[PDB]
């Protein structure tokens, strides 16, 4: 055949698919009807996301009481406590969560500890989740993770077994469902071949049609200037079920918007997937480096084995990191040199990977730039970038750049796990507001200026702030004109600010 098999793999594990996830996937089926579309689900992990939420609520309740019993708690003290509390709940033998039966029993016990209407709040959620899975199982497009691991274990039981253990660790030890998906996508491609995309990506569009309209005209590229706004307007015009775009607007002109709506209506905007050579491994790097959010290879790909092997090695080293209790600066070099010699690594190039292991149980709990998180180094884009470099895969022609999917969608800006909008003090103070803990004058000024910095950094686009930050801003008075103008401008792009923009 000489082309990669026309399989389009997606992954959604840990709970029902959100409406906007189903909506994005249908766009892919609409544009690539001749592909075999497979969304991998795990019917043995129906309640992981809901368990995650119950643990976070218990964590926050414990954090409020910690703050109630300790003023002068610093931001660093707060997040150390947040990480320890999370571990204590996940490790608690009275609250097992290794399967859906244990999770359900544990979710009820946590909801009963929270009081209020939390019992019926979780009871209805459990039932809604079961109904969603019944429709999925009974109502083709879905395939089962257990059948996937079984199939891969008949090809490579060694790697199948090691990867399944890592998958289950991300499911249960951290509950980081994006990181578990970092594993599943590699197994899917290595077992069956095809193309993989994250569920928040959308097909590329025909930029030649855009240019031929003359409405979108540089020490920059057209995509970097216009793609985010165009993809907002495409989704807004399609009125995708579950979309956030009913409350968001772009900065494009009426004429620009009409042209996008026309091209979208004509069904002449999205491009179908290109053919890919069967003996090559494909990703894209045209946005901030290589990403594992979009991938393509045939089954039994040699570079894929090297990628899997490095991820498996990453977890062997993390296990040594935890047991050795490596914390301080000096202890990390006694570790980095020891690991570079134990596994034949280049210590100079590993200088960033080892320190990120400290963040393994801080991801999703402590604010951090995405490039500093453990997840990116363990299983995500940064390990992909490393293996491509180490294997010299580009020069050797075994990895190539390919335009698979666009990162410029509305949903890509909403991470299921990463937190990098507010850091340190401001993030600490924002949680206090969420906990109904009054701020002093100093904490108020810091959080207020931080909110306006985030808004101002957005320039001519919507700023997606947490609901509690909006409620914080609505409790304030005596805004300056510069600040008020920022809020009026923000209301032009998002309905979140409608109240803040009213005099
Ligand atoms: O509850 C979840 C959250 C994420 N994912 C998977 O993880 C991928 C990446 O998620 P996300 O876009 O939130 O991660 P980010 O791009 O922010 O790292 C998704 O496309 C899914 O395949 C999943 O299966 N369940
Ligand atoms: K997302
Ligand atoms: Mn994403």
């Amino acid at each position: 055949n000489n082309f990669i098999t026309h399989n389009l793999h997606t992954v959604w594990i840990g709970g029902p698919l959100p409406d906007i996830t189903k909506s994005y996937l249908k766009v892919w089926r609409d544009i690539n009807p001749d592909y075999t579309h497979i969304t991998w689900i795990d019917t043995d992990n129906k309640f992981v996301a809901l368990y995650n939420n119950a643990v976070k609520e218990l964590r926050e309740y414990t954090l409020k009481q910690y703050l109630v019993g300790d003023s002068n708690a610093t931001a660093n003290d707060y997040y150390d406590q947040a990480v320890q509390i999370e571990r204590g709940v996940r490790e608690n033998v009275y609250l097992p969560h290794g399967n859906d039966i244990e999770r359900i029993k544990t979710i009820k016990k946590i909801a009963g500890s929270l009081g209020d209407n939390k019992v019926q709040e979780y009871r209805t959620k459990i039932e809604t989740i079961e109904s969603s899975f019944v429709e999925m199982i009974d109502g083709g497009h879905y395939q089962h993770v257990s059948a996937l691991f079984e199939q891969f274990s008949e090809m490579d039981n060694l790697r199948a077994t090691a990867l399944k253990q890592i998958y289950e660790r991300e499911i249960n030890d951290r509950g980081n469902l994006a990181a578990a998906s970092d594993i599943l996508r590699l197994v899917a491609l290595q077992t069956q071949g095809g193309v993989y995309i994250d569920t928040d990506l959308l097909p590329h569009i025909d930029w030649d049609l855009i240019e031929s309209t003359k409405l979108f005209l540089d020490n920059n590229s057209v995509e970097r200037v216009y793609s985010k706004e165009i993809y907002l307007e495409i989704e807004k015009y399609k009125q995708l079920t579950g979309s956030k775009t009913n409350k968001i607007r772009s900065g494009l002109t009426k004429s620009q918007i009409n042209e996008i709506q026309r091209l979208t209506e004509e069904n002449n905007l999205f491009k179908h997937l290109n053919e890919l050579e069967k003996n090559c491994f494909y990703s894209d790097n045209s946005v901030r480096g290589w990403t594992n959010a979009m991938l393509a290879c045939n089954e039994n790909n040699g570079f894929m084995n090297a990628l899997m092997d490095r991820i498996i090695l990453n977890y062997t080293i993390l296990d040594e990191f935890i047991i050795s209790n490596i914390v301080t600066d000096g202890e990390m070099l006694n570790f980095t040199e020891k690991m570079s010699a134990q596994f034949g690594l280049n210590a100079e190039h590993e200088g960033s990977f080892i320190p990120s292991l400290a963040n393994y149980y801080k991801d999703s709990i402590v604010p951090n730039s995405p490039q500093a998180t453990a997840t990116l180094f363990m299983t995500g884009p940064t390990v992909l970038d490393t293996v491509i470099r180490v294997e010299e895969a580009v020069r050797r022609g075994i990895v190539k750049k390919e335009a698979i999917a666009s990162l410029y969608t509305v949903e890509e800006t909403f991470s299921s796990w990463s937190i990098s909008q507010f850091y340190d003090k401001a993030a600490f103070y924002l949680d206090k507001v969420k906990f109904d803990i009054s701020l002093n004058s100093a904490e108020e000024g810091i959080l207020r200026d931080s909110c306006f910095d985030v808004i101002q950094q957005s320039k001519e686009q919507a700023t997606h702030l947490p609901d509690i930050a909006i409620k914080f801003l609505e409790s304030l008075n005596n805004f300056t004109w510069k600040q008020l103008e920022l809020l009026i401008k923000a209301s032009e792009f998002s309905d979140q600010y409608k109240t803040l923009a009213t005099l």
